[PDB]
């Protein structure tokens, strides 16, 4: 039976696992539901053959709670949507050491290349590795072929997390595609023509192994950083001036391979992920399966406009025949600032509101009111007054026949002050 384990991550920064996030691990078979918290290397769990689903009870403060994840226990195998379970990776994570080989030298034109980047197989042998974020810092230098490594200053040790390279579209930064599929294809084909072991036979005449290394890494470049493959743009982008005409040219090869319709031959990659964000991640050249294992992650969003709002509703009653202890009802409509209804709980000055689909229901009386709380910038509103049968109805002073209004884009505090008038 399958092993897997748990892992919380926070969208767009891997370099560690996001602790402190509740989380519920529900099933239909036997198997003993539970909840747990996220923590620094996953949750290790042995799972019979079912259906399972992972719900996020609540999050860390400043982030939003996640959509739950289902997934199916199959011989030894997981499933999810159907595919299958894409994220494979290693239980000690940040544990796999890469490095860039200072004292390695060989030219593209007059000037070392000296992107020269490894990561360390298990059984202590050097895989090639390409960076994937061409602005961000390099595997560390090691002056000894990979033994020792230069520290970062401020978070120390920089090693990495391996996992199968699938679903990488999520680690670049400016990338030419836009289907995630697509991507991992186009990348896996550069590897496969590109510069993969010491010694191998150089398909295209007159470069070295070093200058199609060279080729291969600027090639993977175009298409997870946009870097077009030009002589003139090229001049002060990261040391690729001193490329000669031929060596790009096969650049433009591997490139032009790839965008092509061929399947890839090459069925999986290693790639691996820092433990600092201003570092790069790699793609490997090699392919280690025998350490991963099946992960279960969620991705919970940053809260990306901290501030967050009030919205008051308020009810008076006027006229001689006004019933003063009558419940008026509020239907209440919520979309967010990308125009999506809120599945979410919300705050408020009295018990809390279950908003099930962009809606919610609240009632007042003469005098009563209730301010909801936390709610995004950008956020809209659409409110109606489901029973004003005999009374005339005013919001903020404006008559308003069928007891409804709205307002889009709220960037402040928002009142709503219902008057319900019944004249005799």
């Amino acid at each position: 039976t399958t092993s897997v384990l748990i892992r919380k991550y926070a969208i767009g920064d891997y370099s560690k696992l996001l602790e402190g996030a509740t989380l519920q691990l529900t099933g239909d078979n036997v198997f003993q539901a539970r909840v747990f918290s996220s923590n620094d290397i996953g949750e290790r769990i042995e799972l019979s053959d079912g259906t399972y689903t992972l719900t996020e009870l609540n999050s860390p403060a400043g982030y939003s709670i996640a959509e739950p994840i289902t997934f199916k226990v199959e011989a030894g195998k997981v499933y999810t949507i159907q595919i299958e379970n894409p994220n494979k990776e290693i239980v000690e994570p940040y544990s796999v050491e890469a490095y860039n080989d200072f004292e390695e030298f060989s030219v593209l034109t007059t000037q070392n290349y000296a992107k020269f980047y490894y990561a360390k197989n298990k059984n202590g042998s050097s895989q090639v590795v390409y960076a994937f974020n061409a602005d961000l810092k390099s595997p560390p230098d090691s002056e000894d072929g990979g033994k020792t490594m230069t520290p970062d200053f401020t978070t120390g040790e920089v090693k990495y997390t391996h996992i199968a390279g699938r679903d990488l579209f999520k680690y670049t930064v400016k990338p030419r595609d836009t289907d995630p599929d697509t991507f991992l294809k186009h990348i896996k084909k550069v590897i496969e023509k590109g510069y993969r072991e010491k010694g191998q036979a150089i398909e295209y005449s007159g470069l070295t192994e070093t200058q199609l290394r060279a080729a291969t890494q600027l090639a993977i470049y175009y298409f997870t950083d946009s870097a077009e493959l030009d002589k003139d743009k090229l001049k002060d982008y990261h040391g690729f001036g001193d490329m000669n005409d031929s060596t790009l040219a096969v650049a433009k090869i591997l490139v032009e391979y790839a965008q092509d319709s061929n399947p890839p031959q090459l069925t999986d990659l290693d790639f691996f992920i820092p433990n600092n964000n201003k570092y790069q991640s790699l793609i490997g050249t090699q392919w280690h399966p025998e350490d991963l294992v099946d992960i279960i992650r969620m991705e919970d969003k940053k809260e990306v406009i901290p501030v967050t709002h009030n919205l008051t509703l308020r009810k008076t009653v006027t006229g001689l025949a006004g019933d003063r202890t009558k419940d008026f009802h509020f239907e209440i409509e919520l979309k967010n600032n990308k125009q999506e209804l809120l599945s979410q709980t919300v705050k408020t000055d009295k018990t809390n509101l279950e908003f099930k689909d962009g809606k919610a229901t609240i009632n007042l009386k003469h005098g009563e009111s209730l301010t909801l709380q936390g709610l995004p910038e950008g956020y809209s509103y659409l409110v109606k007054e489901t029973d004003s049968e005999g009374y005339k109805v005013k919001v903020n002073s404006q008559e308003v026949a069928n007891a409804t209004v709205s307002k889009t884009g709220i960037t402040s505090d928002e009142t709503l002050a219902f008057e319900n008038n019944k004249e005799p």
